[PDB]
DNA sequence: AATAAGCGGAATGGGG
DNA sequence: TCCCCATTCCGCTTA
């Protein structure tokens, strides 16, 4: 199954939910979610997983926080923003 | 206060 | 057995 960040990286890629996350400085890998509409992003994500409750932002953001250590995802001092390693973005 | 983002410990669930 | 990769719940903190 598809991991949390490449789902993210690949939507970055494809354009499909523009008015939800963008890239911020894409050559630096980093990227935003919408306030207004992240939510619609975070019911894909539990959907494509066939997880039993609804997806939320705030359980999305939950299990990015869990690549903090790992490092293919960190935490920009901005609002919803965040950051894919150069190893992601290289992959 | 109301609203929202940020945090993470802990319990629980996936699929090896 | 026991790590993978989250998901879910809950309470607190900061803006």
């Amino acid at each position: 199954k598809i991991r949390l960040y490449q789902f993210l990286l690949d939507l970055l890629r494809s354009g499909d939910m523009k008015d939800s996350i963008w890239w911020v400085d894409k050559d630096k890998g980093t990227f935003q979610f919408s306030s207004k509409h992240k939510e619609a992003l975070a019911h894909r994500w539990g959907i494509q997983k066939g997880n039993r409750k609804k997806m939320t932002y705030q359980k999305m953001a939950r299990a990015l926080r869990n690549y903090g250590k790992t490092g293919e995802v960190k935490k920009v001092k901005k609002k919803l923003t965040y950051q894919f390693s150069g190893e992601v973005l290289g992959r």
